[PDB]
């Protein structure tokens, strides 16, 4: 690939205008020059099946520019032009009916359909598919075009000429899926009511509402994925009824069949919390959904989360104590190596199990490794289910805690390999394990409103501002650490040995940036004067300016989300509820909501909501 | 208890709708199906005393859905249905008159009262009591229902059929108490004027205004507890009169009898500052109240607070100097224990009183312990008065300073036990006493506007943000302190002994989090390389990110209250005024306001307010 899409798309859009300029019939379609077009079509003339650079006809050009005078004269001379689709790459299958509807030209649609335009024509070209570089997605059928332009009269005219409402495009979207993807949401529900009124369940196999996608999503399920909360509240108007109303009080009964999704392998609520669209989190604060996941969290979600929190915390204490007590003996080698002298005075034991206090630790260590395969048997089946990047990427479904808890379980499994192999470097995977193990306890901080939004800010600082600061911090601690190394390369390393080696001078200048270590000073020796100029420059540019600017932007990444993670914590417990309702067994978590079978109203499981309004 | 309330309340609300669906008479009451209901009640038919699942009648169902056609046909066939209450747990005592008023159905109330509905019926069920899970509290009588719906015409119709306005519900609330608990406050005072106009003091024992609650509160006293400032200003319109008005100036004379509450054991002003409701602090900025507690604070509150401040500060100097000089002698045991060698070189004296300089300290120490029982004789009678959790919980009445000053007086009493027992660990209760003693001086920082709101922010940071940060700080200093301990478990503890023990490694990593101690470094020895990776990870995640995010949210808990504790300090001196007017004697604090007895207008003590208005 040498060129890209839009450079090809601009080439088609200018080759198309050239052929309109080159051919006098196509120009007379564009100019609405019915003077010339009468004289031109009076005689035997240009073939009406002459094409542009895209496969357009003269009727497509006469409809792209709303010229119903020229389009009448074209169809009177050539009636077979109404059934003609374009033929080349971007506009494949687009008919003049696809354009007369998209211009909302009603009198052109009547003139086209009287000439036998096909309402079942589907624009299968790549300039109609739902792609991030197409500006609109209106579907493929002209009935689907009339809905997304919001024209009530073309829809009432296209059904009368035999457009089935269950017409499914190449994505699997029927027209009810496509109305949900439109941006002017409060004008789309009136087309949604109009399209369902013409449905009238003659087919009634899924009754146009349960007709899924190629990704399985019904239109109700898709409104939660795309975050169409205006369409969601409209869709719940037919899934409820008011039991009674007494003054200010009102008790209404929501259907909860398509929200709870009991038998479904991929429920409605996982598709809302694992949706990458960002207005999908406003679905979780709607009138049947908010009451449902609050009932699941309080009655069963937070009690079952706190025991798992109190078990994992008690698990990590058992892992920590098997690190604190760990098999160490005095080293075999007398230290003949006093070179920055070796402070390592003891080494690992090999197969140390002699004492009874060790046998208590053997019990303890087996809780760690069998606790770790339990961790592995819970998560690596779930990376194979959502796609291993939808899993790790979405930061409300655990996200960068499943990466941590898998890495933790990998390292303690790696440690028990080394304990049986008698490898010597056991301290390296254990130190990574203890950090990753105990910082994974912050996963359970989502279960508490105090601690909840506070832990999302740490994820928006590790990934947000640390990747916007550590690059422009590493250039300062590479220029200055080298500058501090060169100034001290010619000195005694026993007096101010903070820059004696270049690896340690990177470490000291990393610390002096953060001022977690003291400024280097030895007042009983003459330091080089270039150091006092370099360090005074360093302390201003790095310590003073660059920290307190990073704190200034980290203070702004907190202020920008301190009013926005109180709403993401309310979406973080929903992703914890439906994670827990799916994993741990069925005799815990019974079906939420009132069973509508002991009362004579069905088998659907309802949710009753009592509300007050003045 | 297996299920909870609302799961029982939802069960009643759906069992009730089932019986309406099961019985054709109850359905015809709901449907307004007067076709069927005429045919049904033409014959001998279902018993009219058939009930739903709650004890409802057909007349209750015909009034829950405002069907006065069906309710007329029900009462014409069965006239004894108007006097029928429901019989089961949530709706006990609710009559159809309780529903016809709550729907504000005036023509249904006239048709019910003509059939002999009882206006004195009281809905004693649990779905009418003032509880946090009921959405409204409208009282129990239908006159009380007509007031809280704001229907002037039902009240003017229910009095005419003999509803006494002094009708007291199970909480002790008369209807004037219930109008104050309503949320649309500016529409409730017009019902308050209407209800007082029909009172006309024929009873005149308390004249409906002094009729207390079961918690003793009159409606004027309850408007300060619930913070009904709209009702409070309306209640002070009848407790004032303008002496004169001259252009812009106006001198008005407030009654101050029910505000100052002179003979009352529980005054009006303690019920406003110790109220847990949060709009009760706007009562303290109203036109007779703000001028009264400003006069009490300036004339007598701040002079008497500053001597008690200057006495307690001078008391704490006397306690501190008896700690600084304290009986210590050189230790008896030669230190045969050089294990992290014992720096303890001297011990406690036993009965040390030999010298004259000690006898000065004996005078000093008795000021401390008799100052401490004086503290105990002032506070532990007051935990037995407000309820020992209303006392400690409310942070404007001292709050977490009465916990401190009781703990301080407990520890110096515990110290004088140890001085007579010759216990050895006297340093432990004294160190707690000196911290708690001198930080209790911040109680007196409420007496000064500069220092006032600054000390409320420390209480909103100790309890607010420290409990939202120290949990997610303790997981970092447990993962890293263990990770720093394991990496240094196999080294010489004499070179970088900051993580030699696991208790001290928790201490060092606690300090390195805050960077109150230097980063561990010893450039004359080879530190383990895993430390330089762990510490560089620690300094970024803990020192840099997690501090300056905690400062970012602690900066936001200050910015959110720097415009809100300037109004809580103005409620913190009111709680200090009425604390001081109650405790210290009566010859200090004379009665505030002008005695209306030397002038010929009563014996009530008035407050004169001169104000300016353009």
């Amino acid at each position: 690939g040498e060129q890209d899409w839009e450079q090809y798309r601009d080439r088609v859009n200018m080759l198309q205008q050239e052929r309109i300029r080159d051919s006098p019939l196509l120009q007379a379609a564009k100019e609405n020059d019915l003077r010339l077009l009468k004289i031109l079509l009076l005689n035997q003339s240009c073939d009406f099946q002459q094409r542009g650079a895209v496969g357009e006809t003269a009727l497509h050009v006469a409809a792209l520019y709303d010229n119903l005078e020229a389009a009448t004269l074209l169809m009177e001379a050539a009636p077979e032009l109404a059934k003609e689709p374009a033929l080349c790459e971007p506009f494949v299958g687009q008919t003049a009916l696809h354009i007369a509807v998209m211009n909302q030209n009603l009198n052109l649609v009547r003139a086209l359909l009287a000439r036998g335009a096909s309402v079942s024509a589907r624009a299968t070209g790549a300039a109609f598919r739902r792609s991030p570089h197409n500006l609109i997605y209106y579907g493929e059928h002209p009935l689907s075009f009339a809905a997304c332009v919001g024209s009530e009269e073309i829809v009432r005219l296209l059904i009368e000429h035999g457009a089935d409402i269950r017409a499914q495009d190449s994505l699997g979207n029927t027209v009810l899926h496509i109305l949900i993807l439109q941006p002017n949401k409060t004008f789309a529900c009136q087309m949604y009511n109009l399209l369902l009124s013409y449905d009238e369940h003659s087919d009634h196999l899924q009754s146009l509402e349960l007709v899924p996608n190629h990704q399985g999503l019904t239109p109700f399920k898709l409104a939660g994925v795309e975050g169409n909360t205006v369409m969601f509240q409209h869709l719940m108007q037919k899934r409820k009824h008011v039991q009674w109303t007494c003054g200010p009080l009102t008790s209404t009964l929501y259907d909860l069949t398509e929200i709870d999704s009991w038998g479904e392998e991929l429920s409605f609520l996982e598709l809302v919390v694992s949706s990458k669209k960002r207005e999908a989190r406003q679905i979780l604060e709607q009138t049947p959904v908010k009451e449902l996941v609050s009932f699941k969290w309080k009655k069963y979600g937070r009690p079952y989360f706190c025991v798992l929190a109190s078990l994992y915390i008690l698990y990590m204490i058992c892992f920590t104590t098997c690190c604190i007590y760990r098999p160490l003996k005095l080293r075999d080698d007398n230290r003949t190596d006093p070179r920055d002298i070796t402070i390592l005075q003891q080494k690992l034991l090999q197969e140390a199990y002699v004492t009874h206090q060790d046998n208590i630790r053997l019990v303890g260590e087996l809780v760690t490794v069998t606790g770790a395969v339990i961790i592995l048997l819970l998560e690596i089946p779930d990376i194979f289910r959502v796609g291993a990047s939808r899993y790790f990427g979405q930061t409300i479904l655990g996200g960068p805690f499943h990466v941590i808890i898998i890495t933790y379980a990998s390292l303690v499994l790696l440690t028990m390999v080394m304990r049986l192999t008698n490898m010597n470097g056991e301290v390296v995977p254990l130190s990574f394990a203890l950090v990753l193990g105990w910082c994974s306890v912050m996963y359970f901080a989502r279960g508490f409103q105090m601690l909840g939004p506070f832990t999302i800010m740490i994820q928006k600082m590790i990934f947000g501002d640390l990747m916007r600061f550590c690059w422009l911090m590493a250039v300062v601690i590479l220029g200055f650490a080298s500058a501090f190394h060169i100034t001290f390369q010619t000195e005694d390393p026993n007096n101010l040995g903070e820059f004696s080696d270049y690896p340690t001078a990177l470490f000291s200048t990393f610390e002096l940036f953060l001022t977690i270590i003291d400024g280097p000073a030895n007042y009983s020796v003459d330091l080089p004067f270039m150091y006092c100029i370099t360090y005074a420059a360093f302390a201003i540019i790095a310590t003073l300016l660059m920290l307190n600017l990073f704190i200034a932007m980290m203070g702004d990444t907190h202020a920008r989300v301190a009013q926005e993670r109180d709403e993401l914590w309310r979406a973080q417990v929903v992703a914890t509820t439906v994670m827990l309702e799916r994993k741990m067994p069925r005799f815990l978590w019974p079906r939420s909501g009132i069973c509508g079978y002991e009362y004579g109203l069905g088998d659907r499981w309802f949710l009753r909501v009592e509300n007050h309004h003045d």
